[PDB]
């Protein structure tokens, strides 16, 4: 899996070591192998969200075949949101989140890509 | 809907307020809520365009069943070109634009997916 | 061709050029027109990968049908892999490719979209 945190919160206001737990999280949200799982965190930029610019964060979640219906997609939501409000001190009108479905021939790894790993 | 802008030009040099007037430009070019519509901007990141560095842009436009043709990706693309050109003070061959149609239970809003809102 | 490298590594780290020569790169490696291949680097940002947050780095890979299929993608990783572990000073388990195939309807330039010009 592929995590992508994006904040107008400076990187100085980001608690320390959100990347580790936030993998660990992912792997146990999705149910993936925690050290296959993928954290960015773009901290500073400039977001609004519903016409403001207070705090805010928005999460992209790219995995293969676990984030494609919202039915699944509505418990990962749910375990996200209350992952990341209570992390960064945020309501959840201050969070959205994006669920990109993946295809092991799309990911490039050693030299090759999933499909022949 | 979701509206990215990257630029390779500092913070500094973007214009004030440019999130809020892309916000609305926004909800108006797509036709949907403005209170609904996230903009991001990331500056000062390094843009090569036409083997090129001098300013550029990317708009990455995301929205749920609305830029899924090219029939209306061409108008909205005029509209969008002719909002950042004008604002960014960019040529037409400095920006380029990606659209990404989305779904409902891939966003992710309140704990749960818009499937459910 | 748009090409994203996103790394933890600081900008001062990264290699004067290397947007160029990664165009260059990419224009090659996928076959498609120099003049027409974007290169984006995101440095300094946060990563963790392998629940490490030593250096590494993402590399996102758009095109118009070219990458499509493991059996192409297996080709391009091996070029890239080459190219950035040699460039970045880096082990290939430092390092992820994703890639992204788009359709014409969906890139705007020049006001309209690469479908009509
Ligand atoms: C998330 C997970 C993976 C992966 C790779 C190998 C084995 C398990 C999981 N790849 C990309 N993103
Ligand atoms: C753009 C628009 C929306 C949205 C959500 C609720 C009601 C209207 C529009 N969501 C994501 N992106
Ligand atoms: C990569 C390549 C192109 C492009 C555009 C015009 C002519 C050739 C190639 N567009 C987007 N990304
Ligand atoms: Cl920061
Ligand atoms: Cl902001
Ligand atoms: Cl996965
Ligand atoms: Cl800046
Ligand atoms: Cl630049
Ligand atoms: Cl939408
Ligand atoms: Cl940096
Ligand atoms: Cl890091
Ligand atoms: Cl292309
Ligand atoms: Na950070
Ligand atoms: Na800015
Ligand atoms: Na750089």
């Amino acid at each position: 899996p592929f995590v992508e945190l994006e904040t107008n919160l400076p990187a100085s206001r980001i608690p320390a070591g959100l990347e580790n737990r936030l993998c660990a999280a992912t792997a146990t949200i999705l149910d993936k192998p925690e050290d296959r799982v993928s954290v960015t965190i773009r901290p500073g930029m400039t977001l609004l969200m519903n016409k403001s610019t207070e705090p805010c964060a928005h999460l992209l979640v790219s995995s293969i075949g676990v984030v494609g219906t919202a039915e699944q997609n509505r418990t990962h939501s749910a375990s996200f949101f209350k992952f990341l409000t209570e992390e960064l001190s945020l309501d959840q009108d201050r969070i959205v989140i994006r669920f990109f479905p993946l295809e092991a021939w799309q990911i490039g790894k050693k030299g090759t890509v999933m499909t022949f790993l």
